[PDB]
């Protein structure tokens, strides 16, 4: 049974039982897996502390992005301040390295913490290891345990929660730190460094006031937050908070977005809403995914005002057969290969078959080193 | 006004009417004084800021990615790179001279029509400062070639198409002609300038890329030209200009655009409408040059007798509605382009309806857009 963490647990601990047995389309599936893995094996560790630019902390630790839909004002001298131009990148966030490093730390540990789970090979907990201890705990290089910093906006006045979203990008790496406990690489003093940081940076979104702002929000932010407290609440093992955080605060906010039809009104005003719409389920599917590993099925659990998040995929499923038939504003094309995973955990959490069926035909590729696809190669 | 990549008519007046003391222009001007201020404090930028050098190892070879190139996640090393039209991928921004080459333009541009309006010495000091340094400096200059820009990882065959990014750089070529005669620019500098801008015209006259650039079938071609003649105006080569006008950019628009006044090859691209757009800014540009030297291409036909006035007349609806645009176009178009492009279609085909329109449309009075600086006139 494998360790609780941010994951298809049925698929991960499925595809380990096979490989151990020697199965031959698992094997050759994880050979693959492993030829992908190996640019992470070498990969230089990623630090949030390679920046110039330093936050108004004066500390490189300090994890710090531009908000992404605030762009400078043309018509003020100094640009200032930021207008938003909701859906439309400003390209400006790329001189803010921890954003796609964060990325690419969050693959690399995903990766190689799952590998290490399924084959046992000490060589990728050593490097899951390694990439952990530079991004966390490292008393230099490490990132501080907060984001008061995430998605500034250059001349706002307020303070805002909106950037904690970004820590979506690495709590998942920090899920899958306990997929490599117990290998000879991850000593019991990681894990204690590890533990410290996991429980800091727990304290700061629960009792911080961007925490507690971002903990109330109305949209698919609030769902995010709990898919991310999720992650860390159970890299902690604080089982009995899982459940109450799904029961008192997930399932009540899915409730309240979820209109008559189906549709999520907070998302459908978005520029982007067909994106917005899935990135909503996307937050509740990874939460389920915790969740439901201690018997809490999010997708058939109604919330308190009746509305169940079976009705939102409802409500969306015919738009991902055709995306082309979204009727509200969508201002980018739309990635249908996303509907492969949602619909493959929302049809099976459902017991739903067309769900699963239309999950395989839109299918994921067999050779994709897209890492959050490693546990789905029943989509391949 | 010395031959230039600019409006010569919009610019004399301004400089008539600020010399004369109307107040309008002259609190027009103030505000450009007040936003051209921060490249007078920009420190020059060179194309030599990189570390991910090109294949000669040259620093002051200019490289950039093709912008929609993306690594294929179905290869292990994501070689070679597959493209996607009209997605750009954010590893452009990985090369610093592809956002470096417009800031440096949009500085020289800037200062250099701010000397020749004011007379202000600080102007051309700055702007020698600049230009120096990207383009004749022997350590930080960059050599006059583009044999690395829109580089494609994996592309077994060589490609001219990267040629468009000099564009961004060969307007600031152009405008150091209006800082010549100042204390700053001195003969010594002038005489480099000349000589690298001769060497980069032997490049794109002569190289293979750049002779395949001169034949492509779309846009390409136009913006190769209507760069071409940057090149050409800045040496004084009126003769090279008219022939380059009559033997090559009226028979590419002869036979880029169809009987019914649309442009086929813009019509394939999944940014129809803006492509379409961006064929018509080659030939405005293009245009500003050859009209100072008596040759309208907004009327003049081509063998065929088309006149590049019927693309204008197809998308005029568009500019009007571009929500009733028919063809692929999978991101928003930005309406603002019409304004400078109808003004000057407009007035160079004594088309009322465009000018008023391209009014109507209009400018951001107060906005710090260097190619609107010689619009005052769509700014009331
Ligand atoms: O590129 C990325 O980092 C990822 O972006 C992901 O989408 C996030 C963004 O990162 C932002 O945080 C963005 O924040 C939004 C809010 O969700 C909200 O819409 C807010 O709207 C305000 C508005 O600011 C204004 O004050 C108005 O008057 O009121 C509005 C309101 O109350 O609704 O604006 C924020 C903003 O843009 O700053 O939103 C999204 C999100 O999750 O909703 C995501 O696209 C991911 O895939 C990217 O990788
Ligand atoms: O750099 C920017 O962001 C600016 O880009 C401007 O658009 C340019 C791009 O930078 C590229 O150079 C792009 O090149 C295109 C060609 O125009 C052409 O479509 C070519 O088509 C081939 C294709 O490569 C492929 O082999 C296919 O099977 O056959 C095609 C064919 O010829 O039929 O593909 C090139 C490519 O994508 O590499 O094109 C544009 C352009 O100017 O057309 C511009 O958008 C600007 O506003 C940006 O700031």
């Amino acid at each position: 049974s494998a360790p609780l963490g941010p994951f298809n647990a049925t698929l991960l601990e499925q595809l380990k039982n096979d490989y151990q047995k020697g199965e031959k389309e698992v094997t050759r599936y994880i050979e693959l897996q492993e030829k992908v893995a190996e640019k992470y094996i070498k990969m230089t560790p990623l630090s949030v502390t390679a920046k110039k630019k330093l936050p108004p902390s004066k500390d490189p630790r300090d994890y710090m992005t531009l908000s992404p839909y605030w762009w400078p004002d043309s018509t003020k001298i100094d640009g200032l301040p930021y207008i938003r131009k909701d859906g439309e990148r400003n390209p400006e966030v790329y001189e803010y390295p921890e954003r796609e490093n964060a990325n690419r730390f969050g693959d690399a540990a995903y990766c190689l913490g799952v590998l290490y789970y399924i084959t046992g090979k000490e060589v990728y907990a050593k490097a899951c290891a390694n990439h952990l201890r530079t991004w966390f705990t490292d008393p230099k290089l490490g990132m501080n345990p907060n984001m008061t910093y995430a998605q500034a906006v250059p001349g706002m006045k307020k303070m805002r929660g909106s950037g904690f979203i970004d820590s979506r990008r690495f709590s998942r790496a920090l899920g899958v730190a306990k997929l490599i406990e117990g290998s000879k690489s991850w000593t019991p003093s990681d894990k204690k460094k590890l533990d410290d940081w996991a429980t800091a940076f727990c304290y700061w979104m629960e009792n911080s006031t961007q925490g507690q702002r971002e903990s109330h929000a109305a949209n698919n932010h609030g769902l995010w937050y709990e898919a991310i407290h999720l992650m860390v609440l159970a890299y902690l093992d604080r089982t009995d908070r899982i459940r109450e955080v799904a029961e008192q605060s997930i399932l009540p906010k899915m409730g309240a977005q979820i209109a008559d039809d189906g549709s999520l009104p907070q998302e459908l005003k978005r520029t982007l809403s067909l994106h917005y719409s899935t990135f909503a389920l996307e937050a509740l599917m990874e939460a389920n995914q915790i969740t439901s590993q201690i018997g809490i099925n999010l997708w058939s659990t109604p919330a308190s005002n009746g509305k169940v998040a079976s009705q939102a995929v409802d409500y969306l499923y015919p738009f991902y057969l055709n995306p082309e038939d979204w009727k509200f504003k969508q201002i980018k094309p739309f990635d249908q290969s996303r509907a492969a995973i949602l619909l493959y955990e929302a049809g099976t959490a459902l017991g739903n078959q067309k769900y699963v069926d239309t999950a395989k035909r839109i299918g994921l590729k067999y050779s994709t080193s897209d890492v959050e696809t490693i546990p789905y190669l029943v989509l391949k």
